[PDB]
């Protein structure tokens, strides 16, 4: 069906990474054929889940300007349901949604510790994977609330298993990357070792996919909690570790996730999607 040569032509971005040695691609600006991709998931009939979650003070600022970003440049041209889980749903804001855009509002139980908060996403995601969201969608991303779409975020992100890299990272050494590296953790990952750094406030694939990712990250968590250790970057320490023994089939640059508090250089063409403030 479809084919890499069809839509990804990594050498118009010959200054960065654009392949890996397990063949998946790097998603610059300017490698890409959206309209490709466009027309061939049409065809499919595809629908793109989107999970965020907002507990505390984040509920109804930051809530507002991701969905309203979201609405206007995730996946536009196709079915979209975003699945919101918050701690009060009267924080919930109104965001009037385009076409062929839905959402659906859970109400979810808050951790004490700021650390549980980012980490019970794991737990939360996976059932309502197998709850519903296997049978609504056919991709799915999951999204840090504390950030915003800043152009078109669209079909060519989409894969099995979808990374994000981080942006302060993508061109460091290894032995630099932030990875758990005390062996009693379930995360820990040794010096020498590693391909790149993945940011969690990105990740996505098929529900498939996203479901064994959120469940072998929660195994570790639960693991490392029972040792009395807690990853140095929690849920993102084992989520690095999850893609280092299990590949990511897609990479998105850091222009998929970019902090303007780096800078602009010349690498970055066209941001898709910029931090918040933390
Ligand atoms: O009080 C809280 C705490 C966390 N969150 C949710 O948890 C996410 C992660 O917390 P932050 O965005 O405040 O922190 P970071 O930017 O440091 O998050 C990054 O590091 C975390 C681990 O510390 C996770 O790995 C996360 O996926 C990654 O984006 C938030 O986006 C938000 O969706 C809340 O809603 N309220
Ligand atoms: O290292 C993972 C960790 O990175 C944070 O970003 C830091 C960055 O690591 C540091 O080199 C730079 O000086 O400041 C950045 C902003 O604090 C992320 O904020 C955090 O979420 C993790 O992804
Ligand atoms: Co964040």
């Amino acid at each position: 069906k479809l084919k890499l040569s069809d839509w990804f032509n990594p050498f118009k971005r010959p200054e960065v990474v654009t392949m890996t040695k397990w063949k998946a691609p790097v998603v610059w600006e300017g490698t890409y054929n959206r309209a490709v991709l466009d027309n061939y998931y049409a065809k499919q009939k595809i629908t793109v889940g989107l999970t965020v979650f907002a507990v505390g003070r984040y509920i109804e600022h930051y809530l507002e300007e991701f969905l309203t970003s979201a609405n206007k440049h995730f996946m536009v041209g196709h079915p979209v349901i975003f699945y919101i889980m918050v701690d009060d749903v009267s924080r919930m804001p109104l965001i009037e949604l385009g076409p062929l855009r839905s959402f659906k509002v859970f109400k979810i139980k808050p951790e004490k510790r700021w650390q549980d908060i980012s980490m019970m996403r794991m737990k939360t995601i996976g059932e309502h994977i197998v709850a519903h969201i296997q049978h609504e969608v056919d991709f799915l991303f999951c999204m840090d609330v504390d950030q915003v779409f800043q152009d078109k975020f669209g079909v060519e992100t989409l894969g099995e298993s979808v990374a994000q890299l981080q942006a302060w990272w993508y061109k460091a050494d290894p032995n630099d990357f932030t990875y758990e590296r005390r062996k009693e953790s379930a995360a820990y990952i040794p010096f020498g070792e590693g391909d790149f750094y993945y940011h969690a406030a990105i990740f996505g694939g098929t529900p498939t996919q996203v479901l064994n990712i959120t469940q072998e990250c929660f195994k570790g968590i639960l693991k490392d909690k029972k040792n009395d250790i807690e990853a140095q970057w929690h849920d993102e320490s084992h989520l690095n570790k999850y893609f280092l023994l299990n590949k990511p089939t897609k990479i998105l640059s850091p222009e998929y996730c970019w902090d303007y508090h780096i800078g602009l250089p010349a690498d970055i063409k066209l941001v898709k999607m910029s931090w918040q403030t933390k």
